[PDB]
């Protein structure tokens, strides 16, 4: 870490995200999980950013940001040739749906996802334990 090590604050997300938005990043790239955790090693390399803050929601449909100031969402988007799909993808998302990153500065004021999906954020939903965990049940969501 070039830089001390340090938790992500919705200032900074914020800032981050404006940042990220003027530079070209991320509107319109196509979402993996190591896209995501090559976002998050870089941040905590170059930014100090521990990485304990950048998840979205579970799905399917759009995926909101969990951590308030965080700008971004993932929104869904719309195979026989399977030689050309092998040399190109040889080889995931849980409902099967294909996401790119969108910058939407509405979500600086209307924390979509705590309020939409408060089950989500388990013991800090601000629901009852078993209101919560009901709900993460009926979802197929697990929560250990």
């Amino acid at each position: 870490p070039k830089v001390p090590l340090r938790t992500m604050t919705p200032r900074l997300a914020r800032d981050m995200s404006f940042l990220i938005k003027d530079k070209g990043g991320l509107e319109g790239m196509y979402y993996s999980r190591r896209r995501h955790r090559i976002l998050d090693i870089y941040l905590e390399k170059e930014e100090g950013i521990i990485p304990d803050w950048h998840n979205y929601t579970h799905g399917p449909g759009i995926r909101f940001p969990k951590c308030p100031g965080w700008l971004w969402k993932l929104v869904p988007v719309d195979e026989q040739n399977d030689e050309a799909n092998y040399l190109l993808h040889p080889a995931d998302d849980p409902h099967g749906e294909t996401l790119v990153w969108r910058f939407d500065p509405m979500l600086a004021h209307e924390y979509v996802a705590f309020k939409k999906y408060p089950e989500e954020f388990g013991y800090q939903s601000g629901l009852p334990e078993d209101v919560w965990k009901a709900k993460l049940k009926a979802r197929g969501i697990p929560f250990n």
